[PDB]
């Protein structure tokens, strides 16, 4: 029996027979960037497969599009008819009908399906945490129920459990039929973080200190004659998993290439290193005129706009008060009214910021504006590789305005990196952020 084969790559870039071998490389995207994906898959000479299906999952900071699913066969669409397609956020299913496995089942050559598709990296990517995609290809002679597992998060503490349930290929309940050995993986990244097996009398099994804010799946190493149904997910901290005894081959799982978005984080000081609060701040391409970074708006949602406007009032509130006080009256209680507003308005202009162009007026409302919270934090996150500009619109309360811009590079690691000469958070032990000086005297 020859094998079907599969491979999922970029646009272009997918080869079942020589994947590209550095796919744990993440390419580096920008929220809102579209980002096109091809998963080509060979099916042999003669096959005669009851169930052909593919199914395609991706971490939270991807959206798949709607819409965007095309699938050929020889370079020939297939029909609506002959292929069943099911969307949901963080993905899709694709399922040929008897009408489409008839134009792959008992053909005298190889025949290559390949489906395209685009997912937009979103709000929620996390500056240089990778953002990935995981598909799998379940088919055999006897109708197949597998399909691909879905990430999730650890709970509140955590904790991630996993829950085997076994049925027969009508579906019914049986008794565990194998021992059940799964690999969990940061979904993110691609990392293997355990392995844990089921023994056929105790079909629960929960995975402790993961972190709360990654996402994983426990991937199920092929039982043979079971094929493995990931069930959607409902909750953080649980994963179910239901074994059909299909009696069909293990299904084809290929590697993943994966995207990331790259940051800053800056702090806001006077001569004497003392943190300054409200300073506000826009982004430039180039240190004289040039263009300031805004987010589209034809991208920003009504309800993100007006968060924005809301936040950017009660900050503006929250530090006119924290500057009518008196240096020893700026106690932490204070600098706290600050950083949680400053904080809220943060989240809200990550949020809005959906996608990104460069305008010519900084005098527009989709301009993004930093602002410095009282331990004089600000921070850009979503960004391409490159090299940009501050430029300081305001200045902190009894400080002259700057009459420069100031540069910095955006890389792989300028968000988190340590050695760029200030702590972002004071005592942290980690000095990852660059200190815009301020002055009296410009």
């Amino acid at each position: 029996e020859a094998k079907p084969k599969i491979d999922k790559d970029f646009k272009g870039k997918a080869n079942p027979d020589t994947p590209r071998v550095d796919k744990d490389t993440p390419v580096n995207h920008q929220v809102g960037d579209v980002v096109e994906y091809e998963i080509v898959t060979k099916i042999p000479a003669l096959a005669n497969y009851a169930t052909a299906n593919w199914s395609d999952r991706m971490t939270e900071g991807l959206a798949f599009n709607k819409g965007t699913v095309k699938v050929t066969v020889d370079d020939v669409a297939l029909e609506a008819g002959d292929y069943a397609l099911t969307e949901v956020a963080t993905g899709f299913d694709l399922k040929l009908t008897d009408a489409g496995l008839a134009k792959v089942n008992d053909q005298n050559a190889e025949k290559t399906v390949k489906i395209t598709y685009s997912a937009t990296l979103n709000d929620k990517a996390i500056v240089e945490v990778p953002e990935s995609n995981d598909v799998t290809f379940n088919y055999g002679n006897n109708p197949d129920h597998g399909n691909t597992p879905k990430p999730n998060k650890p709970n509140e503490n955590g904790d991630l459990t996993l829950t085997k349930t076994w049925v027969d290929a009508t579906g019914a309940p049986i008794p565990a039929g194998a021992e059940a050995t799964f690999d969990l993986v940061n979904a993110q990244a691609g990392k293997v973080v355990q392995t844990v097996t089921l023994t056929t009398d105790k079909n629960t099994v929960t995975v402790n200190g993961l972190d709360k804010n990654t996402e994983y799946k426990f991937v199920e190493r092929s039982i043979k004659g079971y094929s493995a149904d990931y069930q959607e997910i409902t909750t953080a901290g649980e994963i179910a998993v239901k074994n059909w005894k299909d009696e069909n081959p293990k299904p084809l799982d290929p590697t993943e290439p994966k995207v990331v978005t790259y940051g800053k984080k800056f702090v806001k000081v006077n001569d004497k290193d003392n943190r300054l609060a409200g300073a506000e701040f826009v982004i430039a391409n180039a240190d004289n005129a040039g263009q300031y970074l805004a987010r589209k708006a034809d991208k920003v949602s009504q309800e993100e706009k007006q968060l924005v406007v809301t936040t950017k009032d009660a900050l503006d509130r929250a530090v006119a008060a924290y500057n009518a006080l008196t240096a020893q009256q700026q106690t932490q209680q204070e600098k706290e009214k600050v950083d949680k507003a400053q904080a809220a308005y943060n989240a809200a202009v990550i949020a809005a910021n959906n996608a990104f162009e460069w305008v010519a007026d900084k005098d527009n409302e989709n301009v993004v504006k930093l602002v410095s919270d009282a331990q004089g934090r600000f921070e850009i996150t979503g960004l391409l590789a490159g090299t940009y500009y501050l430029e300081e619109t305001k200045q902190p309360a009894g400080y002259a305005l700057l009459t420069s811009r100031q540069k910095f590079e955006v890389t792989a690691t300028s968000y988190s990196a340590t050695g760029q000469g200030i702590e972002y958070t004071a005592g942290s032990g980690k000095d990852d952020a660059t200190k815009v000086v301020n002055k009296k005297i410009t």
